[PDB]
């Protein structure tokens, strides 16, 4: 079972001796810092930490019996604040005496401002704010998958619409291929629910439970997928049999969208002599609501979607949409799902928009670039204390490094707010009381042990639209 | 819960019906496929995995409803095998039948070997083979942390022998901070304890149960650690008590080794200033086993150590050791624990090497870059088919793309044997029963629902050392 007394840095568990005496409030911040690109941020995942791991009863005495054993080896020394985590026992029936305000999850807010602050409600747990940074700076995971999953898509948006003069499918165009390449099965999870805030194709079946459990949609599910084979299911028939794996596959699955790997051994080969002509009269009998879709797995990304297509452009009836791009008929498609990250997607595009390729024609899969070849620092998600009450008077608290501006904090209690031209301003130093910038758009999403205010992934997909769907 | 049919590829749901018919066997395995850096991998994590996710009754009526439901929503079809489970759960109440032979764990092998083979013992779950692809893939992390935590000790140990004359305290030359850096508890454990293989020094706490749970050690704990600050231990005395602060936290742990970071405002003033001439008395009287280390957290990493090193060298009194490098007083110490990866922690010890500074004055802490910037792509983690046996006949199978011969994946039924130099090699096309390489080093760790094989944690460590650590003597 989960002790929230196990999970924070071990170092904080010394930390309630090195707060100035006599100090009632510890009052933190989040943030992604601002770096002298990544310029607007999705606030996303918060709400699945309250819930599993931070509301209701997570102190028991077994628990600090627990933690207290651990600990007395782990720092071989008896440092550990057992009469703190007894009085959040005894006084709150092990509710945390937490308060959490963030930003409505879903919402798109520029670099360096407050999406969210932490402080106790009793002055005896002063030393709890900090405790849960660990887990709470964990969300910049999801913040992270969600903002690089919706980047890629404002870069898809563009070229789709530039390309073929509106967003039918853009939701569709970026699939989930992560599963395997991620580090955990909660990551997975994770990742895959934080990619599905702007897209609707996943293979990582393990954000749609999470997503019910968490946050639920009108949608049965709040994510899709299609038939589709592996290497496994074609290379097993032979080396030489690769035609009746194809043939057979797409047999099976002839009335719903099919997607086969088809660089096994030579994609260049499976495209023009196999798809081309030997099994073409099973490509172009198919449904619009049921195309083959060819999936190259190797080479240059760029390169061999461009041969991938002029070969299909040379076998298949090509036509020119009105925007004057090539379109390939409605029931052959093409997915590059192989080296896919945020850059190489718009060399892509890029690509094809030259060689007057439509973006109709292509999707991409994404698995380590989309879930796991990202990190913290990649938007500067920090968490930072900006306001204590010691002896009874406010402080007003911060760091600054000399030889990094860039790692300087806010300082004093928080409030984002509307700015008059409609963009966003965080206030520092409390000035948000003076009620110059209307009301604070941060609400109490925890309170004492409760989640005092949720949101459906609706919602959150809502919040996160793209301006140009907007429009 | 946690449930298996629910925990793969959703393309993988639709894969029963895409094999040849009559298959009765699938075989797989897996590798840290081939391309000069990581030329080899530390086996580790498959344990956890088999006793977390796929041994006993893994299979329920419930489970195999829900997954059903789900898909039916998921791919807008029934494509789901429910017979295939059901089959499962009546004749194996639940139990998957799967063999897993695999390497030990901490092996060291280079890379191109296999490290694990998987293939089905009942003809029926023919298909469960490559179900499970992705659940034992992401055995990738945990052999890719353990990996690139021990190249970094590999450095460490270079510079510590040849600036210090030994290896003493090795193990605790670099620290795990990446809690916060991960992305979720799982992640945090599984990569904690991965780096507990090659050190002892953890801030992670999560790494600590899991080891207990699934491991084991003789010790009480894998890991420790020290008492530390934060920046808010520090900020929250105010701008301008910086010096009281400091001074209250040492005090605090005066006969405990104590980290306190130093750059909230300015790194050099608090080195050269408050450490150095304010409160230095309270810093030369601490125990040798109760040091202070100071902590620089923020600008060029190089750049700042050598200078807090300089400054602390003209403060306190240095001696030279043996090797003519130069060594703090065994009360004071320093740990660079920002902007660490294996590159940076290189460019750090050179450099200090140089400026003729022992690496016995230092330590890493490491978070993103231990537990968080590593990918699948590294080490090419990758699981293949190289055997089916369908109509009774045994193929060997395997993939080969024209414009990558890097992604060729080994076929037939492999093992893994001892050259007579005494490396590792891989035979394929089942030349190992020729028997002219001796016998199978892999060893079955998983059948039919029930581990068969396992190791402690102190067995995985021994099995990880360096070649260096092993020469003693
Ligand atoms: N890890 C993994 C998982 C799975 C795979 C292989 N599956 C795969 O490619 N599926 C796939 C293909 C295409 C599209 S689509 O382009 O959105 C599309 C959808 C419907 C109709 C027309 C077009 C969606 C899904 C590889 N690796
Ligand atoms: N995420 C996190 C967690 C924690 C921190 C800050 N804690 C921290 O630096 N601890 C620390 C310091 C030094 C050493 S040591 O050098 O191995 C050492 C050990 C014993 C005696 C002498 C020397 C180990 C641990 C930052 N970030």
């Amino acid at each position: 079972e989960f002790n929230i007394l196990l999970a924070t840095d071990s170092y904080k568990v010394t930390h309630y001796k090195q707060y100035p005496p006599n100090t009632s409030k510890v009052y933190s911040y989040f943030e992604c810092r601002e770096k002298k690109k990544y310029e607007e941020t999705v606030f996303y995942g918060l709400q699945y930490i309250l819930n599993k791991y931070l509301k209701g009863k997570v102190v028991t005495k077994e628990k600090i019996q627990e933690a207290k054993d651990v600990y007395k080896e782990h720092f071989q020394d008896d440092v550990f604040n057992e009469k703190g985590w007894n009085y959040i026992l005894e006084k709150y029936d092990g509710h945390l005496p937490i308060e959490i305000k963030a930003v409505p999850e879903g919402f798109v807010i520029p670099r360096g401002n407050v999406l969210f602050t932490v402080e106790n409600t009793d002055p005896e747990c002063y030393w709890l704010t900090n405790w849960i940074e660990t887990i709470l700076v964990q969300s910049w995971y999801p913040i992270t998958v969600a903002t690089n999953s919706r980047e890629q898509k404002k870069i898809l948006a563009k070229y789709l619409l530039e390309t073929s003069g509106n967003l039918d499918g853009l939701e569709y165009k970026l699939h989930d291929f992560g599963y395997r390449g991620v580090s955990s099965q909660e990551t997975a999870g994770i990742g895959a629910s934080a990619h599905l805030v702007n897209f609707k194709g996943t293979d990582t079946v393990a954000g749609l439970a999470l997503i019910k459990k968490y946050y639920g949609t009108k949608d049965p599910v709040p994510g899709y997928s299609v038939p589709a084979a592996e290497h496994s299911t074609i290379t097993a028939w032979g080396k030489d049999h690769e035609k009746d794996a194809f043939e057979h596959i797409v047999t099976q699955f002839s009335s719903v969208p099919v997607s086969v790997v088809s660089d096994s051994y030579d994609i260049y080969n499976a495209c023009e002599k196999i798809w081309g002509e030997d099994l073409r009269h099973l490509i172009v009998s198919r449904s619009t609501q049921a195309p083959l879709i060819i999936r190259p797995d190797s080479g240059n990304p760029l390169d061999t979607v461009l041969k991938v297509l002029e070969i299909l452009g040379k076998k298949f009836p090509v036509t020119e949409n009105s925007k004057g791009y090539k379109l390939l008929p409605p029931y052959l498609r093409v997915i590059q799902g192989d080296g896919v990250d945020i850059n190489t997607l718009q060399e892509i595009v890029e690509g094809m928009k030259q060689k007057m390729w439509s973006i109709e024609n292509i999707a991409f899969g994404s698995g380590g670039g989309l879930l796991q070849k990202l990190t913290r620092d990649l938007l500067n998600c920090s968490f930072k204390c900006s306001y204590v009450v010691t002896n009874g008077l406010g402080i007003n608290v911060f760091k600054d490094p000399v030889a990094d501006p860039n790692k300087r904090s806010k300082k004093g209690r928080l409030s984002l707010h509307r700015t008059p031209a409609g963009n966003f301003v965080t206030l520092e130093e409390g000035k948000g009381d003076l009620e110059e910038y209307g009301q604070d758009l941060l609400h109490t999403v925890f309170k004492n042990g409760k989640v005092t205010k949720s949101y459906s992934f609706d919602e959150i997909r809502k919040n996160a639209q793209l301006n140009i769907e907007l429009e």
